[PDB]
């Protein structure tokens, strides 16, 4: 049994939801569809670490079909789906993942994916946050020498890889998949705009219209969470250091604040900026009782948490928690200060999980085939692929495409099967 | 007098807005107040072909208190406010520019811009199009040689100077001002989302809600015109050629389809596509009695209005025709089919316009001070000076701006003043 688990039994429940989530996923079927007799990932050995859930097996299913071998854990203590991980088991697929991990539980898992029986190496990575990326070089640099490449899945994790190119630490070649249009302008953007308030809404049950809601932070997530409860009636709030990206905000009709001066008039509070302590411990002091509090960026350390450990904690139900203050007053925390949408419901949907996946496993394609072409730098997927990314899905939602003229595409200076922008096409 | 109005009565009318804009357009005057001593522009001479409005009375007389000499022209033959024209006029500026230009007239404004008394030659091109770009390169190469450089307003300008870069026929630098994310990402989304709605109303007085209307192009325009007409209770359609800005459409809910399909369908017909013929005599003819058709993309090109000169045109109120098909059914077209935006009403509002005049007067400067580092290329302006161009307008809209602490700035790799984004990112 090369798999770990929390329950093998859930697999026939998780394999039900993975076949519905199939027909959602039109990207990831097509590539089945095309790739599955050539298996152009025959050879591969992929350590993933990406949120286990039920998408995520349909993509691990197709990297499979396309010939690969795979060890997956979780990128989250909480993201796990389990029966997604236990229908991945027992097709076989070692997989280490349960909702509920501890800290150590957690490396433990990363660990696993990086050797299996028979002197199994990863010659592949398939990382969501850097900390695939940070074990191999840190820990086994010895490791690092048969990688061809990771493909990381979000902003974070390209923020990491960035910084160890600036110091020379990156030691293999990356490919950042998060900013491929269809990905970062869908995944980040709508996938965040559905399940931030599933998040909420399994949680607390809070109701969102006439609450002010504060969103710190207005990147692609932020975009995504503050259209979600401006339109279920929210007053909302935004919080930027990025002069751009607030202007944007103030023009969509949001005022633009800062967390120091409005602590005290928020309901509900969401972290999105990937950065370190922006709710204090003086806002979480100041801010109302029974306010909510969640993160949506990728880490904890968004929240000072450390900051309420003095506190008596009283849970309400798994990953909904109270903290209590001196004078009596209580703050809901979700997740302990985690991925909200993961940790307090399902992530994403699948149908824009496709998207994203169908550029991962393009990256796997690509640098288990051509690795050699790559230096130790990052790079992004071509425009024509980021097309044909997208292509793949305007038939699950019936969007018909217009085709150009011979004459229309000289006026514009494109092929007719494109690409269709300039590289730097902001979209 | 070196100029040519309609009307130069109008021009204390001219100076009332003027005045008021300056109100709304807090990068111009807030360049004025850094520059207007130093007067960076003493000594350049700018030849200018952009929609002489109002706004753009402050973007000309920003360039004057900062030391230049210039002479402008509207790039449109429907676009001139006049009573602004006026106004510049009164204050000593040579100005060709009048709403309701035949093809001639428009031709020899823009030809008025290059030569002043005393041998007046430009240095400077500031070119809203392309077309007083492609007179000077084909008409007057011995002009070309004074030239530091052109700075570009719009998309389909930034295209054909890439032909010209591409078939080496572009022999001075370029700035793409339009993809300044504080241009493109603004001007062309957030106001035309207010603009087309202008147009239309004026026009013809329809009542939007309910009926359905027809977006052919989800770029930047499309974008904000399906905001406009979806707000307003509209049932929107999408057309689009790039599967990337289909599947964008899909997700915000507006159903893709082609005009081939639909034409019958439409109440309203918004091209936006920076295209040749997009929409047909087939597709006219078949669209239903009192069918409204614009363009909101830059050139009259989009529609084929060459297949409607057979046809009885009716004239409405100046620019909204009928055009009489055999069968008596009849359609509305608004300003002969060119920017309808600017042609049936004002153009965009003058705080937007701020934001991409403020690009442009920073181009300008930068043009005028460093054209030796440029080659014969396309460049945009550096990230920083897209950030302090947003800066300078967080005021007037009263957003508040959040400050990085020393640690959070290296939390997330940037320096606490900007920039903040990878050069890459898409906003
Ligand atoms: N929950 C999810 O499913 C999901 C999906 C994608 C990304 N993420 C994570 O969410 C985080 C943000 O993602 P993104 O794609 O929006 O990145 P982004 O860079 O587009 O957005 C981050 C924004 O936060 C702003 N910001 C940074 N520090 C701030 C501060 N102290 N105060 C106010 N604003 C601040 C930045 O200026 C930026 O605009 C990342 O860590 C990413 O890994 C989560
Ligand atoms: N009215 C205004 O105030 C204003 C402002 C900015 C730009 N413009 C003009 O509007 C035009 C478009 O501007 P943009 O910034 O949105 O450019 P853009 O490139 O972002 O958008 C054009 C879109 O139209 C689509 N398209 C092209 N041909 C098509 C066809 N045959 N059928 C369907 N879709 C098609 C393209 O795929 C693209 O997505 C340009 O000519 C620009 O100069 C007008």
């Amino acid at each position: 049994q090369d798999y770990k688990v929390a329950e093998i039994s859930l697999a026939d429940w998780g394999r039900k939801e993975i076949a519905i989530a199939e027909t959602e996923m039109p990207g990831l079927m097509a590539l089945r569809e095309e790739f599955s007799a050539k298996k152009p990932l025959q050879g591969a050995r992929i350590a993933g670490c990406l949120h286990m859930a039920i998408a995520t097996a349909v993509l691990i299913e197709t990297l499979v079909a396309l010939g690969a071998e795979v060890r997956w854990s979780s990128c989250n203590i909480f993201s796990t789906q389990d029966h997604a991980a236990s229908a991945i088991a027992a097709k076989g697929i070692p997989v280490f993942a349960w909702k509920g991990e501890t800290e150590e539980e957690y490396w433990w898992c990363v660990e696993q994916t990086l050797s299996g029986p028979n002197g199994w190496t990863p010659n592949l990575l398939l990382d969501d946050g850097g900390d695939l990326t940070q074990v191999v070089h840190q820990k086994h640099p010895k490791l690092l020498t048969a990688i061809k490449g990771v493909s990381e899945e979000t902003t974070t994790g390209v923020a990491r890889l960035y910084e160890m190119a600036k110091h020379g630490q990156l030691k293999i070649p990356a490919i950042n998949v998060n900013n491929a249009v269809t990905k970062s302008k869908f995944d980040n953007l709508y996938g965040c705009r559905e399940s931030l308030l599933d998040g909420l809404k399994r949680a607390t049950d809070v109701m969102i219209a006439g609450k002010v809601a504060l969103i710190l932070g207005y990147g692609d997530v932020g975009k995504g969470c503050a259209q979600a409860l401006r339109g279920q009636g929210a007053t909302v709030l935004v919080a930027e250091i990025d002069p751009i990206c607030a202007l944007q905000a103030a023009m969509e009709g949001y005022r633009v604040v800062t967390l120091d001066d409005v602590a005290e008039q928020v309901d509900i509070v969401v972290t999105a900026t990937g950065n370190y302590h922006v709710v204090t411990h003086d806002h979480m002091k100041r801010m109302r009782n029974q306010a909510i509090l969640c993160n949506i960026g990728h880490f904890d350390s968004e929240i000072d948490i450390q900051s309420l450990k003095q506190y008596q904690w009283e849970n309400i139900k798994p990953q909904v928690d109270h903290v209590i203050f001196p004078d009596g007053k209580r703050i809901i925390i979700l997740a302990e200060g985690r991925l909200v949408n993961l940790g307090c419901a399902t992530g994403h949907p699948s149908f824009v999980m496709s998207a994203s996946f169908t550029n991962q496993v393009l990256a796997q394609i690509e640098l288990f085939q051509n690795s050699s072409q790559y230096q130790n730098q990052v790079y992004v997927l071509p425009k024509v692929l980021d097309e044909k990314v997208a292509r793949l899905h305007l038939g699950r939602i019936g969007a018909k495409l217009t085709q150009l003229s011979n004459e229309q595409a000289d006026y514009i200076g494109v092929d007719k099967n494109g690409p269709y922008k300039p590289d730097h096409y902001r979209y």
